[PDB]
């Protein structure tokens, strides 16, 4: 017989079987992994800040020396990070078994327990004893690497859109369907180093109105290289001062030219050289919820970009996207759910819009894809998404930012500087770049991991699978033409969920609606049947209270995040028994607010230990108004409550106001909308002929791209001299420039364009 338990034992983790870098090396060898030869980095010294930033030197109300890598001495960077839990500690992150216990006590306090409410308990246990909440391993690190190598060079190799008929214009006209954009507005053109981007108006005596231009950036998260060890917090005029320099030295050197006989070309690959940790990303162990049998085979990384590579991209992206509120909801014909929110009546447009007869029809949000199609619900997810994109897919999202966010009616809001930038160095230095793991430097294939950097590369990929979709007459998704489509484009793709009947299915729950807080305003004792579509994350079910579709957060996620609970980081003096009671009335109340509030004994559960908490918090006399003020940014849920300003209570009615329907916002975007939808644009994009709906800032990225480095000034001047010769079809117009920049003699030579050349520049000590 087997020995079984209520509550599971402590579970000890494996040893990492490549917690050494000759052991990692031989297994990235062994498996065809590419080991970089290592490149060295100048030490960091203190430098005074007033000598490197004095443009802010009138920052003395509220770092006198800055640490620059400039030193004489070389070092290797090493980053060895911390797996928790671990052998030797497997205490790190403990299940919820305090919330398991009350639900058992309450699981028993009721007459006959319904093997209904016992369910919970059960799926509870489950995801305890299944699942461990952890960095994971170096072993699962590296497993994953080979992984994401074998989704860009296996089974389907990636392949660049413009070898397979796409142009920067086709794929910019199909995002100007998936993902509408509006100006950086509500701005300042990229004409200016990152230092110039705050600006003193006034007079610096009684107060001056300070304007803050610089997109805001995680003060906790890893600083990269050069600083490894360091957040961005303490590295934020070293970021700027880096970013300062390489966009001065990137300006010189074409402001020189390429040179007689291109003399000056050993100068732009001293330059790239020198600045080669800005395509190094440190390889971070993301802490998930893993599965503890792939504790050693599997863990997601995430590519911590150099602080200001994440800067100058984000400059040019920020801006736009943050000012682009442009989806479903507000655009005819738009499949983007990007800024989607499923409170405020969101989820229920989102249904009524599955409801309706029209079939198929396609909804998009990064590498995720939803297809409604002979009334089945599709949820389709590209296979590791990061790892499907080339350089060539971020140059053309960098072309469409540029094109419909950095334009005024056609003309360039951009010099270039952050045209070259954009077009021919920063897809080189995030994808197809390298990373950093213990002290070896290895190779990245595809985009590295990370959901902010890597969200415009992943929708353009789940666009052209949809534009793709559209030209074999949209068939089924589960179908051997809709799985053609990945050997199409290079891009791996896989179904991870499907509805059959699922309009009947909604409707039903409608008519089967059980009383809880949003039918009746009552404590539930049963749960209300909930439709699956992990949209989001996000499940369907019915309200009588508002007689509309709430939100609810997908059970089986919902019961892996109450099985093991996130730690907090650290806390230099926190009370350490205020602050943790004060975390798990969060921890518990959040829990409910998601979805936690259809489930009778999760529900009551975590009531009951928030409450508990709560008042041995108000007899210790604890700030805890003043702890909940902006409790989103302490809980692992807050992203879809931010900007609401709700307090942390789940009642009949905080649960109504919550989901009450608010309009949605008006569509901001930087030129006539177009409702059309994408089956028009792709349909009319196959015939060749489309014209140039970039104008100018188009031909200007055109010829950037498709000449040499160091000729971009002499670039935009072949591309101004045709926008002028017209007093259109793209096609033509294309043909033409890529004529004069051969007659000019700055067209880079086929297999080695600009970008090619950058990023042989960057691996090349």
């Amino acid at each position: 017989d087997v020995e079984e338990l209520l509550i599971p034992k402590v579970w000890v983790p494996p040893e990492d079987p490549l917690a050494s870098p000759s052991r990692l090396a031989k297994f990235l060898r062994e498996n065809g992994y590419k080991v970089l030869q290592p490149r060295s980095l100048p030490e960091n010294e203190e430098y005074e800040t007033d000598q490197i930033l004095p443009d802010l030197a009138w920052m003395r109300q509220i770092k006198p020396t800055l640490s620059l890598p400039i030193g004489d001495q070389e070092y290797f960077p090493k980053y060895y990070p911390t797996h928790r839990p671990s052998k030797e500690k497997p205490n790190a992150y403990p299940p919820d078994i305090a919330l398991l216990k009350q639900m058992i006590y309450l699981f028993l306090q009721v007459p006959e327990a319904n093997e209904g409410l016992k369910d919970e308990v059960t799926l509870l246990t489950q995801n305890i004893r299944d699942k461990a909440y952890g960095s994971g391993t170096y072993m699962g690190q590296a497993n994953r690497l080979v992984a994401m190598k074998e989704v860009a060079t296996g089974r389907n190799p990636n392949k660049d859109p413009l070898k397979l008929g796409y142009t920067f214009e086709s794929i910019a006209q199909l995002l100007d369907i998936t993902l509408p954009v509006g100006p950086p507005g509500e701005w300042v053109p990229l004409t200016r180093v990152p230092s110039r981007m705050l600006v003193l108006t006034g007079d610096v005596d009684g107060d001056f109105e300070v304007e803050d231009y610089l997109p805001k950036i995680n003060l906790k998260s890893s600083s990269g290289l050069p600083y490894v060890g360091r957040t961005k917090g303490e590295t934020i005029g070293e970021m700027i001062a880096i970013s300062n320099q390489f966009l001065r030295e990137l300006s010189t050197l074409l402001k020189q030219g390429a040179g007689t006989k291109g003399s000056n070309k050993k100068k732009l690959l001293s330059m790239l050289s020198d600045y080669w940790y800005l395509s190094c990303g440190l390889l971070f162990p993301k802490a998930e919820r893993y599965d503890k049998s792939t504790w050693l085979t599997k863990t997601r990384n995430i590519w911590s970009a150099p602080s200001p590579t994440h800067l100058m991209i984000s400059m040019i992206t920020w801006p736009v996207m943050s000012n682009s509120p442009n989806n479903v909801l507000n655009i005819e014909g738009c499949p983007s759910l990007y800024k989607f929110n499923p409170f405020r009546g969101g989820l229920n447009r989102i249904v009524e819009w599955i409801l309706a007869p029209e079939e198929p029809k396609a909804l998009v949000y990064a590498d995720n894809i939803y297809i409604v199609h002979s009334n089945t619900w599709y949820s389709i997810d590209l296979e590791k998404g990061e790892a499907n994109c080339t350089r060539q897919h971020m140059q053309a999202a960098m072309y469409y930012i540029l094109t419909r966010g950095w334009s005024d009616n056609g003309d360039p809001m951009f010099n270039q500087t952050w045209a070259t930038f954009a077009m021919n160095i920063a897809p080189a230095l995030v994808v197809d770049s390298s990373c950093l793991i213990m002290n070896l430097q290895i190779k990245t294939y595809g985009q590295g991991s990370g959901n902010a950097a890597t969200f415009i590369n992943n929708h353009l990929l789940s666009t052209l699978v949809l534009d793709q979709w559209n030209l074999m007459r949209q068939p089924r998704p589960d179908s051997e033409e809709f799985k053609s489509i990945e050997d199409k484009l290079g891009i791996n793709f896989k179904i991870e969920r499907s509805i059959d009947d699922i309009r009947g299915k909604l409707r039903q729950l409608v008519l089967l609606a059980q009383p809880g807080y949003l039918s009746g305003g009552v404590e539930p004792e049963q749960s209300s049947p909930t439709v699956e579509l992990d949209l989001l994350g996000w499940s369907a079910t019915y309200s009588k209270d508002l007689g509309i579709y709430v939100p609810v957060l997908d059970k089986e996620r919902l019961f892996c995040s109450a099985a093991y609970p996130k730690g907090v980081e650290n806390k230099s003096l926190k009370s350490k028994v205020g602050i943790e009671q004060a975390y798990k009335v969060v921890r518990y109340e959040a829990l409910r607010l998601v979805g936690g509030w259809n489930y009778p004994l999760l529900n009551k559960a975590c009531k009951n230990n928030a409450g508990a908490a709560r008042r041995h918090l108000e007899a210790k006399g604890f700030p805890l108004d003043e702890f909940l003020a902006e409790w989103s940014e302490l809980s692992e849920f807050g992203e879809a409550f931010e900007g609401f300003n709700i307090k942390l209570t789940v009642t009949s009615e905080s649960l109504a106001e919550l989901n009450k329907p608010v309009p949605p916002k008006p569509p901001n975007v930087n030129r006539p909308v177009n409702t059309g939808g994408l089956k028009a644009v792709s349909n009319a994009l196959k015939t060749g002929r489309y014209r140039n709906e970039a104008g100018l800032s188009g031909l200007v990225l055109l010829a950037t791209a498709r000449s040499r480095l160091q000729d971009a000034v002499k670039a935009k001047a072949e591309a101004e001299k045709l926008h002028k010769s017209k007093p259109a079809d793209w096609f033509e117009r294309s043909e033409t420039l890529s004529d004069l920049l051969e007659k000019a003699d700055i067209a880079s030579k086929v297999a080695h364009s600009a970008l090619v050349e950058t990023s042989d520049a960057l691996e090349a000590v």
